[PDB]
C-alpha cells in the first residue's frame, strides 16, 4: 500500500482535455497501463537493486543498460510526453521558443515540416524530441526509449511515436496524429524547458 | 508490380474470436499492403532493388529498402501461419522436432511466450532451423533470421498493430491465444522443404 519509490506523476489535465485531437480512452491506456506499469516494474527492480533505488531516472537514464535503462527512460518519456500537451496548447509558439526556432531551422513553419517528418518517418517503436545541445536547437530521434538525456542534451519538446500512443484513435495513420499532435503542444512547458537551461 | 501483397488465405472473421475481422483488416488491407506499396515506389526509382527478390533484399539489403523487404515477407509468413482449425498440439515432423529441442511442446510454448511477451519494442520472434536445429530467436523491428541464412519455421509479430485493437496494452493475452491459431500444416510444410 506504500508502494515506490519512483512513482508515476498524475497527467496535468483530466482525461477529455485533448479531444478530440487525443481521446479520453488514449490517455487512460497511454497512462493508466503504460505509464504506470514502467513505473511499477522499475519500481520492482529498486526492490532488488539498492543501486538503481539510489539513481534518479536522469542518472538510470545515462549509466543503466538494458531493462533498467528502457524502463527508467520511458518512465521520464512519458512524463515529458504528457506534460508537452496541453487542452489550451497548439498554435504557433510564442516566447524565446519561438525566438530559437527562427534562429535554427528559419520559420515555425519549417520546423513543422522538419519535426513531422522525422516522427512520421520512424520505423518501429520511439520517439522524436527537440532538443537543446549547446544552446542549438536540433531535432533527434531515440528509437525504442532513446533520450538524448543519455548524451550530452537538454529535451525541449517531444512525441511518442510507439504504436499504443495514436493506435486507438488514429490506427495506422500515424501522420494524421502527428498533424493533430500541433493541435496538443504546451508551448509554456517547452519555454520553461528554455528558460531553465541556458539557452 | 515488382512486388505484390499476396491475399489473406482466409475470410476476415475466420479467426475470431482470437483475431478480430477489424485487425486482419488493418494488419493485411493496411499495414502489410502499404510495405509492398512503399517498396514498389522505392523499386520505380531503385532498379536494383527492383532486380531482386524479397529474400535477397532480406540477405543482401540495407536501411529503408531492406526494413520494407523483410515486413513484406515477415507478415505473408506470420499470416499463412495462422489458421482457422489451427492451433492445439503439433502433429508430424514438427511435434518430434519440437519433443527432441525442448523436451516437450510444453516447455517450447512456455519459452517461445516468454520470447514473444519479453519482446521490447516492435519486433517479432521466429521458431527456426540452424544446421538442422530448432532455435528460438528474435528479430527486432523487421528483423528476419533469412539474413544469417537460417530457416524460418513459425512466427509471431509483436508490434503493437498486431493486437492492440483486440487487447490493448495485454501483450501476454495475445500471445496466449496466438497457440489457439498456429497452422501446424504450414510449419510442417516448411520443416519438409527445410529437409529436417
Ligand atoms: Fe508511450
Ligand atoms: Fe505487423
Amino acid at each position: 500500500s506504500v508502494t515506490g519509490p519512483f512513482q508515476c506523476p498524475p497527467l496535468p489535465y483530466v482525461k477529455n482535455a485533448l479531444e478530440p485531437h487525443m481521446s479520453a480512452e488514449t490517455l487512460t491506456y497511454h497512462h493508466d497501463k503504460h505509464h504506470q506499469t514502467y513505473v511499477d516494474t522499475l519500481n520492482s527492480i529498486a526492490a532488488e537493486n539498492s543501486t538503481i533505488a539510489s539513481k534518479t531516472l536522469e542518472q538510470i537514464i545515462k549509466t543503466e543498460t538494458g531493462k533498467p535503462f528502457n524502463q527508467a527512460a520511458q518512465v521520464y518519456n512519458h512524463t515529458f510526453f504528457f506534460n508537452n500537451l496541453a487542452p489550451n496548447g497548439g498554435g504557433e509558439p510564442t516566447g524565446k521558443i519561438a525566438e530559437l526556432i527562427t534562429r535554427d531551422f528559419g520559420s515555425f513553419e519549417k520546423f513543422k515540416e522538419d519535426f513531422s517528418a522525422a516522427a512520421v518517418g520512424h520505423f518501429g517503436s520511439g520517439w522524436v524530441w527537440l532538443i537543446a545541445d549547446d544552446g542549438k536547437l536540433k531535432i533527434v530521434q531515440g528509437h525504442d526509449a532513446g533520450n538524448p538525456i543519455r548524451e550530452s542534451k537538454t529535451p525541449l519538446m517531444n512525441i511518442d511515436v510507439w504504436e499504443h500512443a495514436y493506435y486507438i484513435d488514429y490506427r495506422n495513420a500515424r501522420a494524421q496524429y502527428v498533424k493533430n499532435y500541433w493541435n496538443l503542444v504546451n508551448w509554456d512547458f517547452v519555454n520553461d524547458n528554455v528558460a531553465k537551461a541556458g539557452i
